[PDB]
């Protein structure tokens, strides 16, 4: 077959029930995730190939960056609660990996302030129990699939993308086949 279990994707031994249709995990400390987001724009290219209105979920992970890595998961929960993901994704990636000016929770907060999020607005969400639940959601999702590495993408909580089975000769070709695989899986 053109698509085969173990080539472009893998099947989860224990399927996860009720998971998001398309769920990808990432870390602002993850170098591959930087390439995925800023150079390849994988998520946006996957979204453009799925049926309009499909649910695309993106969660941060804890297992990179120790203390800061957990602050970034809470900061991503803040971004999700306020709906400012598209405003802080770039500066956070570059703050951590390009300029390396993000070394504390306050430095993370600076990115939101510079992005236009009001100070009181950010601090209220940071300490809100809505955000604490969003943090638990992200952790539960990663735990459900026994996530040990990022970047990663799962489809309907049963199939896991295998980026190792694609050609990296061409930036655009790699993205296209990745997105086509997600489409194929979502139609399974
Ligand atoms: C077209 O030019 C470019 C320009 C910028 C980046 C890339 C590029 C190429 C190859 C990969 C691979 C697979 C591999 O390492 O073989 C991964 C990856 C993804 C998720 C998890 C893991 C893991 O194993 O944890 C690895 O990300 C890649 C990114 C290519």
């Amino acid at each position: 077959a053109q698509y085969e279990d173990g080539k472009q994707y893998t099947t989860l031994e224990k399927p996860v029930a009720g998971a998001p249709q398309v769920l990808e995990f990432f870390s602002f400390f993850c170098p591959h995730c930087y390439q995925f987001e800023e150079v390849l724009h994988i998520s946006d290219n996957v979204k453009k190939k799925l049926p309009e209105g499909v649910k695309m979920t993106k969660y941060h992970v804890n297992f990179m960056g120790g203390d800061l890595g957990k602050d970034l998961t809470q900061a991503w929960a803040v971004a999700m609660a306020l709906g400012v993901e598209d405003k802080v994704t770039v500066p956070l990636f570059e703050g951590v990996q390009k300029t390396q000016t993000i070394r504390s929770a306050s430095d993370i907060r600076d990115v939101f302030i510079n992005a236009g999020i009001k100070g009181e607005e950010y601090d209220a969400a940071w300490n809100s129990f809505v955000v604490k639940s969003l943090v638990a959601q992200q952790e539960k999702a990663a735990a459900d699939v026994q996530l040990r590495g990022v970047p990663a993408m799962f489809v309907n909580g049963k199939y896991q993308l295998n980026p190792q089975g694609m050609d990296t000769s061409n930036m655009d070709v790699f993205v296209q086949q990745y997105a086509d695989t997600v489409k194929y899986l979502s139609e399974k």
